[PDB]
């Protein structure tokens, strides 16, 4: 002891070595500094009362991190304060704990006893196993007794055994869970502990940990709950992980199914733009690299790999592991071994076999000029998964553009009913109106039954990434009944632009006419449109009745029709134009401004805007558009430039299922899309937009003229 | 030449050294990559066409600065190249001058010939002369009587003689003109041009440069437009004065008004909040400390004082002047001499005596994260001024807590009526309803009318700055007919909480029964309140008809009595909670929950929410509550404590015109703090608050019991 998080060897490199690295030590004593402080206060263990970022919740979160800290200090330093807060924390969690039953500020998730829900408590079991793994050899036979009998064991118990629901999901509670217990089963030599979290409570493999290691991630290292949950899970699995490798290395934990492990920490800093991670599911828009389950992660992947690339991302953190492996990290990059991280286009499939259709991040530009297109064709992602089949999202000059809302919830903010998903959560947030993507007669993808959209995923038709142009395709047959739609994304290199410009297709067929919205949630402030809107009469009206409707204001209605129209609106210091054409039979054709906040007397909803592309009873519909960022506004020197679109007009025409969109450059040029949804890259097609003839060969074609 | 904004020997010590100072090299070698790749797109000297922030109107703005620019680069590195852009430039402006009528794309303000406006024309004068200056050197006879008499000559006259209603005017219009003419005359040795733009066209000294001195600045250096304006007229202001210096400095015009221009510049940094000006009348919300004219000044305030403390300032504007004063403030940051500045509270007088009302700032705390409340009790600042007596604005944590919006306008976009004064800066911006203070009968302070408001100012009671508590106070008995109000702000130390807290009492008095509303535009999102708010039904409404009202939506209405209520929000990591109650006859006690947007078809407003304290058929009110910062909301680490606000209730009485409040704390404490209104220090006054008896000396006085 210490053998889990920290060994004994790492002890001894932390306290030979700690010292010699800036920001390793600036790291430990704040650590160290934040815990003298909190010892001032005493041992203050209350009896659990509150909800989520409520007093006694927070405070037993404070103290979970206090027996880790303390652990460590005590282990490093030598300081026999340390042991003995920890210690004495330990202890009276021991006492009290028998005398628990379930929190009586529960809601309808698995009850705690220290806490209002089990997952907590699984939480508080990672960490404090640690800190009395780290102390143990320091204890009386009598106090180490008293703590594992007292509250560690019946923890454990609770926490598996008598937790079925819960120790056997193959969720992120059953990853907390089995970690929790496995590296309670290490650090007391229980092997009972950890073949249960290791294979599940009857210990045949279909549950447990291996299990979760197989079926929670594709091949890819893409966590199924999306990148907000991956991020979460990511720490029980690394942790554990780490436990597993500490004591049983014959396991080869970091070796098993093709290095599943460190794929997943990798993917999940692909998951980033300008170090936040992409909100789609539930998920918290405030969420970033330097979460510590990322830091930590990180940490293990490089002393594992070497890879001086992660060195860049530990930088970006801002913050280290307080670990051997964090040590290793702060020394690489204190030698100054630091190479730029590899931000790639990339294609992540989803399902446990990668199959089930896949998350697309296309990137293309630098610094500033960085673009990130995100193509959500991604299976639903069970309870936590949104309704937004084929969604997108854009980011632009370290900024969110065109955007998705996250979760409604407000973290650990008790007078939000306890921190938890909120009830609009539900009722918007994860409902098809609330997102970038095609929404059929005011109905959410699958009806918003989350059954009927765990048995489906889209399917992917085409990924391409090159220097010349990016794109996705694919296909959801399966959201509604009787209709089936195609949504291809690009990011198209025009040299004759400063940025990359997105183009959109979304082309929908139905058996029945029908009501076709597609919106489009924007970051930033309108400067003008090229329509013109009707009088909303000093009234603003609840858009629609149900399936997320109920939240959105009309502000305003806009006719549109055959040609294209623009929005441009302003971000910081760049302009962005959304050109837009919808190719269709039906002459109802509507812009629909709409605002965020009916239905919401508790205002939990944020302040938001959207533009609407509506077609009206309609059968066919091919929605285009192009995304362009442009020009400069510097408010500072009190300059303007480039302020408007680039873009005179976007055209669409479809011949035998096959598209062609062309943009029209202010410069004279223009930009030829042309699709044929035939996979087959030798396949010649050809197209006749009006007398002008298209042709190329494969599934796609961009062309500059 | 060049003698003006640099001299001979500037230049000779700049070629000497800039190398040597890293601030300074830094600055001069962006400054010269930038003009060598303008250079490379030729002289491009286009027909004035565009409105502001169009085509003509940012080529002409890149060629003054490209002019001013490239004549320093010639005295500097002795570059032909320099020279010949600079004087091709000029030569093409001199060509096309003579045959220039009014601006095409003019509005209501008086036409530029170059510009559609003479501001502008006024601003290209001041940095162009500049750079003719620099390049007289290298000039031929025929060059320099081509550029003067067909560019110079006739802009100054059109600028001055042809100008009167510009020229004579008391106003930031009229110092861009002085100095721009005044300038001129110096660089072209015309004694006429620099005696009218002193001492006016008749010379008299009714107008003109000493006038502008004398009037539009206190004593203490306030400029009476206000702090963004200030910034503005700074400009012409520190630069006409360093060209009457460095050609007669026997005027000793950095001595006039003792040292006002040195005050002035000091009083512009004291305008500011986390490096970025108080928004109050005609503003924008972006414009900071790094804008060129504060960076200038700075640079020559800094070489006639040595005041170490600007260099603090200097290192957070970003950029150095690249004059002579400019390479003084380089070496002295390079030389370690940087002291931290002093921020601090201060009470500024406004009107040229100071005597017509006061601008206060309230400062407390440590860092650049501090406590600033601004209490807005100054005269009218003629056009631009907001119809807001006694307004005030909040600031906390590096954030604007409580706001104020600025102005309807955006900067240099042409699509936005050409950059300029939108219909909704008077419709909305300037109206009373859009601040934090009284609105009577839903309508504006004066009517609206800005004539009336200019006639009077706010009479303030005192001001206090100490460690326990600061305030101001302030009565108003002009905005309406047959209405009195008075307000008193405070910013409270108390030493059990963790942040200082604002204690407000806005008292109003009326001949006739009246509407009352007091708003709070508030920066955060809304967690709980203590009141019901009733359905909104699924609509919401135009909130009135007239004066600012139009432009509100009302979200919802929610009924108050006689208890304190309160709303609690987060921003950022810090909560805010908003405790308050209405001591009024009246039991017609709403909360109006208020968005902005309405009569808005343009997307000119921005979002924004409003709680607004309505009082009906009420002839008296008091208005008291507490403004109070609280706890900690971590997403990263995903903890908070402290959520909940410390303030039980919020309890106020009143007798023989003496208020007593009493701020009840959780803990069991009280606040108590007491106001007589009378500014005898000696005098004593007792209040009989129920049960209890509050007995104090002079206008003020704050007890923690
Ligand atoms: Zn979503
Ligand atoms: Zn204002």
């Amino acid at each position: 002891h210490p053998n889990l998080i920290v060994t004994e060897q790492d002890v001894a490199n932390i306290a030979a070595s700690w010292e010699s690295y800036d920001a390793y030590a600036e790291q430990l004593n704040a650590d160290k500094t934040n815990l003298d402080a909190f010892m001032a206060e005493g041992v203050v263990v209350p009896m659990p009362k509150d909800a989520g970022g409520g007093y006694t919740h927070e405070q037993h979160k404070r103290n979970y991190k206090a027996i880790r800290n303390a652990g460590f200090l005590y282990q490093v330093t030598g300081d026999e304060k340390y042991l003995t807060f920890a210690k004495d924390l330990l202890l009276a969690y021991a006492k009290m704990y028998p005398s628990l039953g379930e929190h009586p500020n529960r809601k309808e998730q698995s009850p705690g006893r220290l806490f209002w829900q089990s997952l907590n408590e699984a939480v508080w079991l990672v960490y404090s196993i640690q800190g009395y793994d780290a102390i143990i050899d320091g204890l009386a036979a009598e106090e180490k007794q008293e703590i594992e009998s007292g509250v560690f064991l019946p923890m454990a118990k609770f926490l598996s055994v008598e937790s079925p629901e819960t120790f056997n999901k193959i969720h992120n509670h059953g990853t907390w869970a089995v970690a929790a217990v496995g590296m309670t089963g290490y650090v007391l030599g229980n092997d009972e502990l950890v073949e249960i979290s290791l294979m599940g409570l009857d210990k045949t493999g279909k549950a447990g940990f291996m299990k979760q290691l197989d079926k929670l991630f594709s091949p890819d290292g893409y966590y199924t709950e999306g990148p907000y949950y991956q991020r979460y899970a990511l720490m029980p699995f690394i942790w554990f992980a780490k436990a597993i490798e500490t004591n049983e290395p014959e396991r080869k934990i970091f070796e098993y199914r093709n290095n599943i492990l460190l794929k997943a920490v990798y993917t999940t800093i692909d998951l980033s733009y300008a170090g936040y991670f992409f909100p789609i599911n539930d998920a918290l828009k405030d969420k970033g690299i330097d979460t510590v389950e990322l830091v930590h992660a990180l940490a293990i992947v490089y002393s594992i790999t070497g890879d001086n690339t992660l060195l860049d991302i530990a930088q970006e953190q801002g913050r280290i592991s307080l670990t051997g492996d964090g040590l290793k990290v702060a020394k690489a990059v204190g030698e100054g071994l630091t190479q730029p991280y590899n931000y790639r286009s990339i294609l992540l499939g989803d399902g446990a076999d990668g199959d089930q259709g896949a998350l697309s991040i296309h990137r293309l530009g630098e610094g500033h000029n960085h673009m990130a297109l995100v193509a959500k064709n991604t299976s639903q992602g069970m309870g936590h998964g949104h309704f937004d089949k084929l969604n997108w999202l854009l980011y632009d000059n370290g900024n969110e553009i065109v955007t998705d809302y996250g979760a409604a919830r407000y973290l650990n903010v008790e007078a939000k009913y306890g921190g938890h998903y909120l009830a609009e959560n539900n009722t918007w947030a994860k409902q098809t109106i609330a997102h970038n993507t095609l929404v059929v007669n005011e109905q959410s993808h699958f009806y918003g039954d989350v059954t009927t959209a765990d048995l489906h995923h889209p399917e992917v038709l085409s990924f391409y990434s090159g220097e010349d142009y990016q794109l996705s395709s694919a296909k959801e047959a399966n959201a509604y009944d009787g209709v089936e739609f195609v949504r291809s994304m690009l990011l198209v290199n025009v040299p004759s632009l400063e940025h990359p410009i997105v183009v959109d297709v979304l082309n929908v067929s139905a058996d029945k006419a029908s009501t076709f919205d597609l919106p489009l949630y924007f970051n930033g402030q309108i400067i003008d449109f090229s329509f013109k809107v009707k009088d909303n009469k000093n009234v603003m009206k609840m858009l629609g009745k149900r399936n997320g409707y109920q939240h959105l204001w009309l502000r305003n209605t806009a006719p549109v029709g055959d040609a294209s129209e623009r929005a441009t609106w302003i971000l910081d210091d760049r302009f962005y134009s959304y050109a837009f054409v919808t190719s269709t039979p039906s002459k109802k054709q509507n812009v629909l401004i709409a605002e965020l906040g009916a239905n919401d007397p508790n205002y939990n909803l944020r302040q938001q805007q959207v533009l609407i592309r509506r077609v009206e009873k309609a059968k066919q519909a091919s929605f285009v558009s192009v995304l362009e960022p442009h020009g400069k506004y510097d408010g500072s020197l009190e300059t303007t430039s480039g302020a408007y679109s680039n873009v005179k007009s976007v055209k669409h025409v479809s011949e035998n299922g096959k598209d062609v969109v062309v943009v029209d450059l202010k410069d004279g040029s223009n930009v030829v899309v042309a699709l044929s949804y035939n996979a087959n890259s030798e396949q010649v097609h050809k197209v006749n937009a009006g007398e002008e003839a298209i042709e190329w060969k494969g599934f796609s074609s961009v062309v500059v003229r």
